[PDB]
């Protein structure tokens, strides 16, 4: 038996067998008062104590939220789909403790992406034992509101200020200060670790005063506050509060009396009627996300990284080989996860339109132009290859790079990869390469399962990130020391080295796609 009394009550959790070793799990504690009725699309309040014992023995009800239903029955979709009950009661959080018990572990704290409109702690890969057993580090994850219920902004009206979700992950960042010594966790070592738009996530703690306290470093996995689908502009985040108003009939004049008929409106309703405030959406469309509301975020995030007003301390960055792929077989025309997708030209010009709404017809030549200059004009996959080179430079590279040379330009050790590794069990097909999200399983140890179908080259693999994201997180610094590894150097502003990762060849490279990010950081950004 193990009971931990907690500032709010005890809590009790359940042991698991790891790799012939005990984790202590502690599943579903909750860290905020439900943010039901009234507390609808308010920040986070407090948690009054209780005086029994909390059984922390089961996830928690995951966030409402949509569900991706493009591929019913496919693993490659529905992996990602929540594995818990939906329900407005979410705000809860997982503990993982080596065992025995450790003294003063550093601790992981995992905030999953999903564009801010979806996902959840308990989802299979994001499990935390594997890494409290093999490396002794604790894990802790949370789950926060997304969608509307996470975002809605009326910007300064405390009765939908926006960035809620962003406090949710705040209010549990501020339960692991104070309570996560109880667990035998080191409060002065806490890593933020997240992917996409958890990684968006954990860039803008580095940017809120009032996360500045709650961490020591930073882990950003194919994500960054930059990234174009990151941030809510002011106008459209009220244009979208003020669209779903009028498609629930609940536009009024006093906009409180707004946020006052939304409270009465069923969840499933609210959600039905998120996904049509856009024109057309995707994935990569946020409709309800991160806004500038003067309190997480106090002034436009590209001001502060430009003006180096963030939390000095170090950085691990990367990003996948192929992060456009997987976005092409939600809306680009002639894709699908069941042809190799061979598009043309047309079909590519198609492409654009649904990537890039907005942008003028000039804006979409220069993205042709750039990229449709081939070596064998004849080579039936141009086209295809071409619209995911597009994708994910623009999404996810160029960021992830700018935002890495920025933030090491005022002093701050910086480590960023190049993760290159397709899972050799993974179920979409070969044209999508190494896919955007299909690093996470190896950072969380998943093929350290021999029992589990993973080659034994992807075992060696996993064990490697696990013990750089462990160092990078005790030490501050992402060495694998031992089994005499590759060093992995510093991203500095002027040589931009980076580390690749892969089962063959893990070489040190310099300036990531440095033709493509000119383009899109120098010169897209003015059409
Ligand atoms: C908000 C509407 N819905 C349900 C949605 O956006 O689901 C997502 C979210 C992120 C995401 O990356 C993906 C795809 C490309 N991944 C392979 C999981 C689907
Ligand atoms: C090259 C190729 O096979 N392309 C097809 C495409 O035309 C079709 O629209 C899609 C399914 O709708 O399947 C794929
Ligand atoms: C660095 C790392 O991952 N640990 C490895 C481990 O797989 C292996 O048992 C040992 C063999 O010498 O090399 C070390
Ligand atoms: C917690 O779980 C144990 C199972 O051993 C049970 O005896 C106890 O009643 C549970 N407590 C609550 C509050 O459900
Ligand atoms: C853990 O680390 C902190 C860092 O200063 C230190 O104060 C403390 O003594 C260490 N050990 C324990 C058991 O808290």
């Amino acid at each position: 038996d193990i009971i931990i009394a907690t500032k709010n009550g005890k809590v009790r959790g359940m042991n698991l067998t790891v790799f012939g070793g005990t984790v202590t799990a502690f599943l579903g504690i909750p860290y905020a008062q439900p943010p039901l009725g009234r507390l609808r699309f308010k920040k986070p309040q407090s948690l009054t104590k209780w005086s029994d014992i909390w059984n922390a023995t089961k996830y928690a009800n995951s966030c409402c939220q949509n569900i991706d239903q493009s591929f019913p029955g496919f693993h490659g979709s529905e992996m990602w789909n929540p594995n818990t009950d939906l329900s407005e009661d979410c705000l809860y959080l997982n503990v993982w403790i080596p065992a025995p018990k450790p003294k003063n572990a550093t601790v992981l704290i995992w905030i999953y992406g999903g564009g801010f409109q979806t996902g959840t702690s308990s989802l299979h890969v994001y499990d935390g034992k594997f890494l409290a057993r093999v490396e002794r580090v604790i894990v802790v994850s949370m789950n926060y509101r997304v969608g509307a219920l996470g975002f809605l902004a009326l910007p300064g009206n405390p009765e939908a200020p926006g960035n809620m979700g962003l406090f949710d992950q705040q209010l549990a960042l501020q339960w692991v200060q104070k309570n996560i010594a109880a667990f035998g966790g080191n409060p002065k070592s806490v890593t933020l670790f997240g992917e996409s738009a958890g990684a968006a996530s954990v860039s803008l703690h580095l940017l809120s005063p009032g996360s500045h306290s709650l961490f020591t470093r930073a882990i950003l996995q194919s994500g960054s506050f930059n990234a174009p689908w990151a941030v809510t502009s002011l106008y459209e985040a009220r244009n979208r509060t003020l669209n779903l108003a009028k498609l629930t009939g609940c536009s009024r004049e006093n906009e409180t009396e707004i946020i006052k008929c939304l409270r009465n409106k069923d969840p499933q309703e609210i959600l039905l009627n998120e996904a049509f405030v856009v024109p057309y959406g995707t994935p990569l469309s946020v409709n309800f996300g991160p806004t500038v509301d003067g309190d997480f975020l106090t002034d436009m995030p590209d001001i502060l990284l430009e003006l180096g007003q963030f939390k000095k301390t170090q950085i691990l960055v990367g990003v996948n080989k192929d992060e456009g792929t997987a976005f092409l077989v939600y809306g680009a025309p002639g894709f699908s996860k069941d042809n190799n997708s061979i598009i043309t030209r047309k079909e590519f010009q198609e492409g654009l339109k649904i990537f890039f709404p907005g942008v003028s017809e000039f804006g979409k030549e220069s993205i042709l132009f750039h990229y449709t200059d081939w070596v064998d004009d004849q080579r039936p996959e141009n086209y295809r290859e071409a619209l995911g080179d597009v994708v994910g430079d623009y999404n996810f590279i160029c960021p992830a790079l700018e935002f890495t040379k920025k933030f090491s330009e005022w002093g701050n050790n910086a480590f960023f990869y190049y993760f290159e590794h397709r899972s050799s069990k993974l179920p979409w097909p070969e044209w999508m390469g190494v896919m955007h999200g299909y690093e996470i399983e190896f950072v969380f140890g998943l093929p350290l399962e021999r029992r589990d179908n993973y080659t034994k080259a992807e075992e060696i693999l996993s064990r490697s990130i696990v013990k750089r994201w462990a160092n990078f997180a005790k030490y501050g610094n992402p060495n694998e020391t031992q089994n005499n590894s590759t060093s992995w150097p510093v991203f500095k502003s002027t040589e931009q080295k980076y580390l690749t990762l892969n089962t063959e060849s893990t070489r040190i490279m310099t300036k990531l796609r440095a033709q493509q990010c000119r383009f899109w950081t120098s010169f897209f950004p003015k059409v």
